[PDB]
């Protein structure tokens, strides 16, 4: 189980998900995940940019499916081809809007191409909703310029209809006939296409060389229409700059996303340095989440929250180790200012009995043989769940030994003799958590130093006052 | 603050008792079951050994019961109805005179058990096993049944001769007959009922009209009288004192079945009440494949202090020994195979579902203890001086423990505080427990261990394979 998920770093990709406006962006999100270290600032600069200049985007998910469909074979079925051409049309009005910033948002406009031969091809052809336009090929011009007068003729030959005696013209089989009456059949020779026993369609003989010619003009106009519509279909297929577009306008819409998850969680930009230093660092899944300082450096490296237990020191490990994390992946964190180092690997020991104590010593164990002094450990709960004797005695010298390792991180404990242990040690902090003795709730506040409370309760929940002298 | 049969899971225990009542009645008083007067609860013990020793069907009382309440409302009941509810009366004083030389607790309940013979006399005679009214329930009856068979019988309409579709039919149960189209004539009669397309015309001929009015006048005479008949005996249901008597001797047989039900199904033996605790491998009767322990309370060893690390089922011993007073409280058996049971006045649980929010959670219960507990009180503590400082919370623990033990209360505490284990030791009325760990397989055993103090730890990172310059530097 990685420490993306003991983070959980997946709801942030599902947050950031939502923001997304196209699938494009959604793939990007729901893989988010941390990246070396300059093309993360990378995307920190992105954010940034696409904060301070909104963009809108086409519909990458849509131009994708027809490109996807014009390559293998299919007749792209226009339109279709129209929701595909005004996608790259708007992508390159998209691309031309980004370029004079002369940023990294234009940087990955650049990779937008000139889709140009195939919009002047599609607008030639057919632009205003996806009828295939007489002119989109000389072929078809004639083949309509024959279509419109011959229909006319034969709605014009059709009466006839004003000789007689249920007064509209109807196509049966797509041909041309008439609503006689079935008692006045007789007047009207013809073939029968349909009957309704509710009557008798009749299509009369003059018609017959009319819808016959009307018929095989229909059958060359749809063999050059989709002749034209296949060639459509080919030309996307062909154009190269498509998957080059494609992949800007996915980033692009990650990019936006990213600022709206900034915008919406109340979330600042990185820095990355050679230590770490949160001014106002919270936890951004943590509603109405309130604001703790902490820094680690070279000369404290592990920062011992010695608490009675929690009331926030768990929260704060996830905020800590989420602020890293979202930092190396691109996003921006929870806090008002962060300085933040760059860990090689991230260790979370993260969940109170005698075998849960037998889970956190395997994480422990991996972060003893292999975490480095470039490494970040977020140690939840030490020597809890076992003897309180010995488990003080294993947890002091596991500490020790990361202390000895140069590692950095947070570690929480309730064990006594381990908050006088980091009183008289180098490179180790104690800290603690402000608890409201009036209202008997934790107040979620770091305590940068100090270190009780038992007693104390015990008088405010008015325990009687003989049991509380021999104490 | 909610009631502590919540806590130790006892609607559970309600819901599998119900599960094996026969009858909605019985399955009600399994829901609302609650712990009972101690007569009470003893009368339930000794009716259950008894069900065990001879087992008993239950009549569909609820069936009965809703048939005569309705009775009671003045509506007419159904013929197979009254036939139901009479079968349940049937049998209801067959199980009486089952159980009757018995001469025990059943036979005991089996009196409120009515004499239902008069209306059981008045069913017999009326109607059959189908709920179909006989001729000979009423003479005026037995009158119109006598004309409608050969009238109807004499309804032919063979009157071919002529043609249709080979079969008499029944339009609003009238005798008809089904002409096809175009023969309207021949055949006369156009008095009909339509039908549809071609086949059509279910034609009445003028010579039946006659004997099918009657036959129809006859259908309504016949309909009132059977309805009378049956309103008659739907009343005398309604009139029967005994029916509300025998109803109730049924419910509680049907309670009692499900508690000897529950017994053999869950494992559970009978109870003795006196003045201390002796249990002999006793279990979390809702926990799967649960592992006996063995523990006594006294006055010399009030309190049974479980101090030790471990998850193990320490909670689950405070469970296993609390629903097993209000198991017994309420008269059912218990998960134990032999359990000798004081009768507290109260039970106080502090349980939970760790760090200062609960910390003061359990003081608000352990502020309960201290006041209203008396020296005949059952106290369950589970976590005590856990989330806190271990060495402030020792101290207003041992604090509360020493209030307790001056109040003579007995029960069982759970702890991890390493000095309480020390306490325990070389006080009066308290004595160390603790859980067996199995390190090889790194699991719970689950099992209590008496009387040696409680670990482990350094055995778990050898067995993990931690480094070892790392093993006490
Ligand atoms: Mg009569």
């Amino acid at each position: 189980r990685d420490v993306l998920e003991v983070l959980e770093f997946p709801r942030v990709r599902a947050l950031l998900a939502e923001r997304a406006k196209t699938p494009l962006g959604r793939e990007l999100a729901l893989a988010l995940a941390p990246l070396p270290r300059e093309e993360a600032e990378k995307r920190h600069e992105l954010t940034g940019e696409a904060l301070s200049y909104p963009y809108a985007l086409p519909e990458a998910g849509t131009l994708r499916e027809a490109y996807g469909r014009a390559l293998a074979g299919a007749r792209l079925s226009g339109p279709e081809l129209l929701k595909a051409a005004k996608a790259l049309e708007e992508a390159m009005a998209l691309k031309e809007e980004l370029l004079p910033l002369k940023n990294a948002l234009s940087q990955v406009a650049e990779g937008i191409g000139d889709h140009t031969p195939f919009l002047e091809r599609v607008r030639k052809a057919l632009d205003e909703e996806g009828a295939v336009k007489d002119e989109a090929s000389p072929r078809l011009a004639q083949i309509r310029r024959e279509l419109r007068p011959l229909r006319q003729q034969i709605l014009d030959r059709l009466y006839a209809l004003m000789d007689r005696h249920d007064r509209f013209v109807t196509l049966r089989r797509e041909r041309y006939c008439v609503p006689v009456r079935a008692g006045m059949a007789q007047k009207v020779p013809g073939i029968l296409l349909d009957e309704s026993e509710s009557t008798l369609f009749i299509e009369p003989f003059s018609v017959v060389k009319l819808n016959n010619r009307l018929q095989a003009l229909r059958l060359k106009e749809e063999e050059e229409v989709n002749r034209i519509l296949r060639d459509l279909s080919e030309r996307l297929a062909k154009d190269e700059g498509v998957p080059k577009t494609l992949e800007a306008l996915g980033l692009l819409d990650l990019v936006q996303a990213q600022a709206a998850l900034a915008r919406d969680l109340g979330l600042s930009r990185p820095a990355f340095g050679e230590r770490y230093e949160l001014y106002r660092a919270f936890h951004p899944l943590i509603p109405d989440a309130v604001r703790n300082s902490f820094a680690l450096d070279e000369k404290n490296r592990i920062l011992l929250i010695s608490g009675p237990n929690m009331g926030g020191k768990t929260a704060l490990l996830k905020t800590l180790g989420l602020a890293v994390l979202m930092a190396q992946s691109g996003l921006f964190v929870a806090a008002e200012k962060a300085l933040l180092a760059w860990p090689d690997r991230v260790y979370a020991d993260i969940g109170e009995n005698l075998s849960t104590f037998a889970g956190h010593l395997r994480r422990l164990r991996e972060m003893l043989e292999e975490a480095t002094s470039h490494s970040l450990v977020l140690i939840d709960e030490l020597g809890s769940g076992t003897d309180p004797e010995e488990g003080a005695a294993l947890s002091q010298a596991i500490l020790e030994a990361l202390l000895e390792r140069g590692v950095k991180g947070m570690v929480t404990t309730h064990l006594s003799p381990l908050k006088a242990f980091a009183q008289g040690r180098e490179g180790i902090q104690n800290a603690s958590m402000r608890f409201d003795l009036e209202a008997l709730r934790p107040t979620y506040e770091l305590v940068l130093g100090v270190p009780s409370y038992a007693l104390a309760i015990a008088r405010r929940l008015a325990l009687p006052e003989e049991v509380l002298k021999r104490a």
